[PDB]
């Protein structure tokens, strides 16, 4: 049974959102890129001090009164290993491939503090700054809530699917089942199904990239739309039949994979360099950190942290809860000082792995002459110049392959895994473990596809940046509120 | 009753000081100019190494076997909401008013590191160094002082009015109540005198531009002589006729007054720049923290370091048992961690506030071409410059108004409070709580006077600048001869 | 009597690494300066995550479950005033006044980080690279193995000369005892050979230069074969006639002179700019020390981290268990939290004192134009340059004999300690405390004058730095062999 507390406001309002875009796609790249430039040279500040004290609590956590205290009270579910493994493993998706292969050009062609284009010192810079917004940094800012909801998960034993069920103990039940707690579920549901239809239009186009070099079909708006369905279609099946095996299987394979590119890339991408390269960008990243945190760039207008450092955080700031939940469900039995520690260097070793591997090789191609990105981007976009990278290896068709399979099933069960998430959280809560109205979770998949499909109509990163800046805005309060709740709450029932 | 133990040498001395430097005002700033060149470019390090060193004690302090150890053994006099707030009171003063606005010029014009004048990295690093110089950093060198007097005061329910009473356990009876006790008493008020005669130099200057914009009244030196009389009036009559509760309403409209300045000026002033400007400069402040910590720039010769680094460190080491006295009179009944903690962020959080708000108001009226702060200080003096930054604001008026009382009553605290602190420390041990001799408190509020306007007679900084600088030479020893006490005192009556 | 087992194959080894060089220098200097290029340049990062990761056992040593733990259970046999100087006495050495004397001109003529020659911003860099190279951060990594000796020689109560005693729990007796636990003795013994060979490469002509100057006898290769020879006669008659006394005399004579030429060479050589430098370079150094640790430099192929950063770390990495077990074997009874910093200071004390005296002096010489270092290096070679900075202070005469006793007796007292290193090491385990077999001990005194003179033979510091780094590649291993059983064993016998 649905919950139409919570179904129907979003799905009238992403309808709204698409038709007034759909509409005039001129006007809305008028304000798309309006929009972005408001909330970045003004709201900036606010995400990045949100980063550096959430980042604080961190350090709170592992050295307060908490420390030790053991969230469920009893022996694991996974040996360390494979408890590691499974968040080595979850840093897998078809965005990173994306963001790990030209990220570091961006860096190197307009650099931040004043940096000359093309410069040693910019060269220098560059992967450091990868360190730092995919690093240990970030990753600490997810610890307080992934630590908050396995509190409440396993000491205080309730259930959350929408984040309201946990603001219980600072607005009292009056307001949690009244009309602010289905605001904020509300927003949630809407700043999440932007957040995910991005993810999509991350997606898509690396896909048919990889179809257009392996086949020679056209990379055309209309192929990008059929790709889409034919997920749809996928997800459709394999949610109807059952079929949760299968799908497991390939998120399985997805992983070993991921694995075998990277070793790949590492391999013959000269390895000398990217070991080099790295060394030289850890030292970088430790010196220049507090700069980066800290950047706004008031005196010389540069643009660098409102585009690149405030857009990554107001990504970070959205998957919080979506990725605090995951880490919290499987840090059972763990006491909180443990987690935070396995947790951001697990993390961090994949994530690190990947922009290193990924951009130390783009930025060889470069360096050395092979590739033009300016003139690939100005031409055929983005994911043309990132597929390109990968084509500039030794063996690009069975590359290209391996990329192709990746790139495609990760965009499967991330599909699949959204459908589940917003489904829980749009239906009534049923039984736990049951799976949600089978209907309904459709639904869902094909109206993220219309997002995906109008991102890429758009066309250009600036939609994606301002869909996700623009639901990384209310998450901003939303995050802390969960936060504000635990610490309140874990003041009473801890000690 | 006086105690002409202390009292007959300082007067002689600084009778002797105005003598000389009265009689001929030319060669007094061949002297000045050159006593402030010897002291700075020779002994400067040693300041900062003494920053330094006090700077470990605080995480001694924190971290160390008196970290959990409490002070007078019982529940505070104070809620941590008002003693924190006596904390954020304290931080309003005329000489702030003047270096929070005028500051940031001197390190954008000529910058440290052999930055280029006006350069984009001298307007990065320029905010960042008041945050330095004003920030966590000189109020932690304060903690060991703080805690040791409250040590004195609680633990060992003693008290000192004059400091050679804490050198009982290092000198011995002998030594503390025989000449060596009295030739640091001597030195510890004629620099304590200087460097509150400086106060007042910085002060009337100021008082007298917002006369000259308001009144119309030209700024002469025959001017700034009335004022002071007049302050030495207001002083007379208020303590003759008892008046301690209006002196204590004024001081309270002065720290409610200061709130509504500086809101004014950041609300006005820009507060988008302001605050992308705090944040881009806190992350500079911390990146280069060890560099500006331990500056001396001896390959260049540029003579920053000795300029600014030194003169406020010396500007420091004078006011610490002046200021350690105060807070370790508050902070009754605390532990020495939650001193040393909510001290250094009560504080911190004073002083940053204002010197971003006034010096990142300043900076804009330089950076837009209002205001030509050159030509104003060659042709008026300081004073004048920053006058008319505060009069580059809308509804200046009200503001020149705003600060003009402020600027007033502010050192009309400081003289009554200074009469206080010498009248006590220069006569007989009464009771406790008891007002000082009646007379010979006017007497010292009428020799600091001459000085004021000696050190306005010879124009410019640096009779002011050489004035503390010279005072803060013994007391660099007498700062550490009282900490060397508490240390090998607490190491006895503490475990 | 011998132990065969690793008796004959490092003196066959180094016999034919003679025969092979010394048959034709020309093709020698050819792969000398190509085995260099080679192992740094591709495993110079190697190098340094080692020097990161045995930093963070110090950290782990000193904060973890091992902190309070204490070695031996007795009263300590030192106060810790003569233990610290005891420490502070090992300092000095041939090498080091070499060092520290012209390690400040490579810094300055071609520096790190892309810098400009002979520019400010490389006088800042100067000084604070020594810093980084000698400072508290290679003494960090030595902490680890020099409580893990401490470890087995007094709470384990056993007694190791070799290395391969120490293996026991990690690949059991099998191997200890069989051919594994040979081929690191081989090796470690081979390299040790080297190492100490080499500072007899730089030991003589520092003493034959210091001859030319006070007594005008022309250095010749000939020349610095007699020294060597008379180095051998000295300590082959200093053992067989016992006379274990006067060396220990001699030792410490040369540990109290070593401190008038510094306090000279400081008193004489400008103190008002060594102290301010070193102030300047203490922050300098702090600021940039993550940047000098991951230091590479693969994007503008310096060669700067190759040349200095990595051959440093490998003296550091070869005399580990050297110097180590020295520090362990003094370090009785006490706890590993204080061994760590009792050590790090009291070394780091003694390194930083030298370097900054004698390269700072060095630098003044550069800076006021007074020499030319770049003329006497292409003309006299290294040592002579380094002579001429010692003759340029006042009353060069009884410096350069102050310099020349030096700089020849630590040479005689590392030739006594060499010859004992290895034949107690070399031949079978006696009873302890006795002397090695009298007549082993010269042999071992000769093979190292050999491989000295073919070091000098072949000229330029090349065949000295190749010689270490590749003596270092094996010692990177033994070392970490050496920690993991300590980590190991620890993890039974101490809780
Ligand atoms: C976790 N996040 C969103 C910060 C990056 C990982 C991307 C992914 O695994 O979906
Ligand atoms: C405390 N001090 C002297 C470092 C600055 C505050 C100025 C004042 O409150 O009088
Ligand atoms: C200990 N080390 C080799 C790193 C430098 C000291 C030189 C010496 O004392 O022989």
């Amino acid at each position: 049974g649905i919950e139409p507390k919570v179904f129907f406001p979003p799905l009238i309002i992403v309808g709204i959102l698409c038709w007034l875009t759909v509409r005039d796609l001129d006007a809305s790249n008028e304000v798309i890129n309006a929009v972005f430039s408001y909330v970045t040279n003004v709201w900036g500040w606010a995400f990045e001090w949100y980063m550096v004290i959430m980042f604080g609590g961190w350090f709170w956590l592992v050295f307060g009164r908490y420390a030790k205290k053991r969230l469920g009270d009893e022996k694991p579910e996974f040996s360390t290993a494979s408890w590691i493994f499974m968040m080595f493993a979850s840093c897998t998706s078809a965005a990173v491939l994306f963001w790990g292969s030209i990220e570091i050009y961006y860096y190197i062609s307009s650099p931040p503090f004043g940096m000359e284009g093309y410069s040693a010192p910019a060269k220098e810079i560059g992967l450091a700054y990868s360190l730092f917004h995919w690093g240990p940094l970030p990753w600490a800012t997810y610890s307080f809530l992934s630590v908050a909801f396995a509190y409440f998960f396993f000491v205080r034993k309730m259930e959350v699917i929408r984040p309201s069920s946990t603001l219980v103990p600072l607005v009292g039940e009056k307001h949690v089942n009244g009309l602010f707690g289905t605001v904020v579920d509300n927003f949630y549901l809407v700043a999440l199904i932007l957040a995910m239809g991005t993810s999509l239009g991350l997606a898509t186009p690396l896909v048919t990239e990889c179809i257009q070099y392996l086949f020679g079909i056209p990379h055309t708006l209309q192929l990008d739309a059929i790709i889409i369905s034919c997920w749809i279609l996928l997800n459709a099946i394999c949610v109807a039949f059952g079929l949760q095996k299968g799908v497991k299987i390939a998120s399985d394979v997805e992983t070993y994979l991921s694995f075998l590119m990277l070793g790949w890339v590492f391999i013959v991408g000269g390895a000398s360099f990217i070991v080099n390269y790295f060394t030289d960008s850890v030292g970088t990243l430790l010196m220049y950190m507090p700069r980066m945190l800290f950047y706004t760039d008031p005196i010389g207008k540069g643009g660098f942290p409102q585009a690149w450092t405030v857009f990554y955080w107001a990504w970070w700031v959205i998957y919080a809860i979506q990725m605090s939940i995951f880490l919290a469900r499987i840090s059972k039995g763990r006491t909180v000082r443990e987690l935070c520690l396995g947790m951001v260097s697990g993390l961090t070793a994949g994530t690190w792995l990947i922009w290193t591997i990924l951009g130390g090789n783009t930025l060889q191609l470069i360096d050395q002459n092979i590739l033009n990105i300016p003139q690939l981007i100005d031409q055929y976009g983005v994911p043309r110049a990132i597929i390109e990278t990968w084509a500039a290896l030794p063996l690009s068709t069975a590359t290209m392959w391996g990329f192709f399979i990746l790139c495609f099933i990760a965009t499967v069960t991330l599909i699949n895994a959204c459908s589940y998430t917003l489904a829980m959280s749009t239906c009534r809560s049923m039984k736990e473990g049951a799976d949600p109205p089978l209907l309904v979770r459709i639904g869902w998949s094909v109206l993220v596809g219309i997002i995906g499909i109008i991102l890429l109509a758009l066309g250009g990163l600036k939609p994606i940046q301002t869909a996700i800046i623009a639901g990384g805005c209310p998450l901003f309060f939303v995050n802390i509120m969960v936060t504000l709740s635990f610490i309140k709450d874990a003041k009473v029932h801890w000690k």
